[PDB]
């Protein structure tokens, strides 16, 4: 009956401008994660709750929805923080829970996968996993910048960058998608970067560490599978930086032959993939957009794709 | 897994005149009755592994969810009726499913009462409880009027009475709801009735049964409950009967206070009651849309209430 209570309180947002603006702000920031993490966690497990019946029984989607309980259950059992001493076993509770539910999109998407198929209206899946996705993407967040508030890292407030590089951040999940398709396929495009590579501005590198990879591995596999008679000379991946005072724009294109036109209207759909796990598209446009952003295809059948993504900067 | 094949099926519904229109047509009714039952049920069966997950797992719930299954099966189970004997078996499971279901909306508010304040969008057991009764008024209407071609009673095509009196049927809820009234009152509204007080015309008589004394309830309660004083001396609930070539219209007009602003946005939701059911309402709309009528509410606070059904005529 707890989740119920808590789930009817309002919710305090934190603004990434107020994020950057004697440990004694360590004790405000552990106070405040104290009182809003059961709040947004309650609202999540009203989620589960509400997903339809037959869903909700799947043993993999129980598991997920047990550990979701058993969060609340340790968040609201800590005492509130009086003392540093408090805060610092508070951290360990929140390491713990970070590296507990590390894997939570992998059993979602497996939890989902074949129950879904079983319901009346297959959108409640999109909105369910785009709202537990992106709460789950704030709540870890708010969690890794408390923790990072402890540390003494050059050019960081907790997990904001303050002088971040889009140009060496692109480069290194360049690096780490190379080496996953060079693995799967003798070879990997190569990948040129253009535009803006010289800006410098403050910035969360965490959302851009899921979507880059993702979006990166997407358009090597187009290229490779689209050129698979040589294999040894496939055509770059080309990104283009546009940074202004409103956004940050990463332009990925490449020329692996296209989304087709019958596939268009079901890439945004989560579990879709024409290969395995069909969540690298929908899972960046929601995190992008629970940001401010987001990101648009645009498919050239034969040729290409371009995708965009578009960020807010920090006022 | 055989509900999720019978669901995609398509349907083939059975308008009031098709219905009008040696025994042949018994086993040609009873065929048709075979393919399109478990249709109709498989989509109702999906429904509930649809339902939210706190609401599908209430055991009440659960108990209308096995007995749908259940029912699903035994008409499933049933051999292809090729002869009078198998025709007149098949009535024995029709007759033994429509006594085993007579208590399901029962069973179905009380399931929901409590688990329903437990979900994030409870618009979804308006969505639930409009599909779920709508399509249980329609098989019990199918399921009936198979079992009454079996009968010869004047007046009568299965369920379609061919001179239906709106007066006498009005009359027959009028007397029923005056001695409940009566019952727990010490008194009761007397009824006029006026307009076309003789009109006759074919009609099927099931959903002016369950509608006229919901509505009649509601009337005498709301005048009996604003008049404590005076229960001796109450003021007349009015019925008037318009008839033409679209539509039935009867108007019940009471001066039971009226509903009150406040409570205007609820009354049409199921469970909300100022007593204590709360389905009367929902449930009559509900019906009369179903059949391509509609049930509207003019409230005069401080006066009375008129309520307004329409039904279409049989073309
Ligand atoms: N750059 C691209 N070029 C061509 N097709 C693409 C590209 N990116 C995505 N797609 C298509 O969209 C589908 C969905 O992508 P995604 O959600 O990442 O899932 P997955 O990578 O597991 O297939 C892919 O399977 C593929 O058909
Ligand atoms: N004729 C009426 N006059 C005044 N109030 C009415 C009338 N009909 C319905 N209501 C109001 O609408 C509510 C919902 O009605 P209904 O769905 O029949 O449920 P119940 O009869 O169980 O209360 C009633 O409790 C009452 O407040
Ligand atoms: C989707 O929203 C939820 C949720 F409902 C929940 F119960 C736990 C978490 C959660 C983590 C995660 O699922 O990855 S990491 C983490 C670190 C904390 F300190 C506190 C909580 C969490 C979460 F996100
Ligand atoms: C809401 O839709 C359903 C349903 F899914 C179901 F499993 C059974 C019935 C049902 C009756 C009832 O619920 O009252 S009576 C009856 C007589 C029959 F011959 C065949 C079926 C029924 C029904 F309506
Ligand atoms: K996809
Ligand atoms: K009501
Ligand atoms: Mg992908
Ligand atoms: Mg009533």
């Amino acid at each position: 009956s707890a989740i119920d209570v808590v789930a009817e309180k309002p919710s305090v947002r934190l603004t990434p401008t107020m994020m950057l603006y004697d440990g004694s702000h360590l004790l405000k920031s552990g106070r405040y994660l104290q009182q809003e993490l059961p709040v947004r966690i309650a609202h999540r497990i009203k989620g589960f709750r509400s997903l339809p019946f037959i869903i909700g029984c799947n043993p993999t989607i129980l598991h997920v929805h047990e550990l979701y309980i058993r969060a609340f259950q340790k968040l609201t059992d800590f005492p509130p923080i009086k003392d540093q001493a408090d805060e610092a076993q508070y951290c360990q509770l929140v390491r713990q829970l970070l590296d507990d539910h590390k894997d939570v999109v992998t059993l979602l998407a497996e939890g989902l996968r074949e129950s879904r198929k079983h319901i009346e209206d297959e959108k409640l899946v999109r909105y369910f996993l785009d709202k537990t996705l992106t709460s789950r993407l704030g709540i870890r967040m708010l969690a890794t910048h408390h923790l990072a508030l402890h540390e003494d890292k050059p050019d960081f407030v907790g997990i904001i960058c303050t002088r971040l590089s889009p140009k060496k951040i692109i480069e290194k999940w360049v690096d780490f998608a190379r080496r996953l398709c060079e693995h799967k396929y003798g070879n990997a495009p190569r990948v040129r970067i253009n535009g803006h590579v010289a800006a410098r501005f403050p910035f969360i590198p965490m959302p851009l560490d899921y979507i880059l990879p993702e979006l990166l591995k997407n358009a090597m596999r187009a290229t490779m599978e689209s050129h698979l008679d040589t294999p040894y000379n496939v055509p770059d991946v080309v990104i283009t930086i546009a940074n202004n005072d409103v956004d940050l724009i990463i332009r990925i294109s490449d020329r692996g032959g296209g989304i087709a036109h019958k596939d268009l209207d079901r890439v945004m759909d989560y579990h879709f993939t024409t290969a395995g796990f069909g969540f690298g598209l929908p899972t960046s446009r929601a995190y992008a957009e629970y940001l401010g952003g987001s990101l648009q295809l645009q498919s050239l059948q034969g040729i290409g794709t371009d995708v965009y993504l578009r960020l807010r900067h920090i006022d």
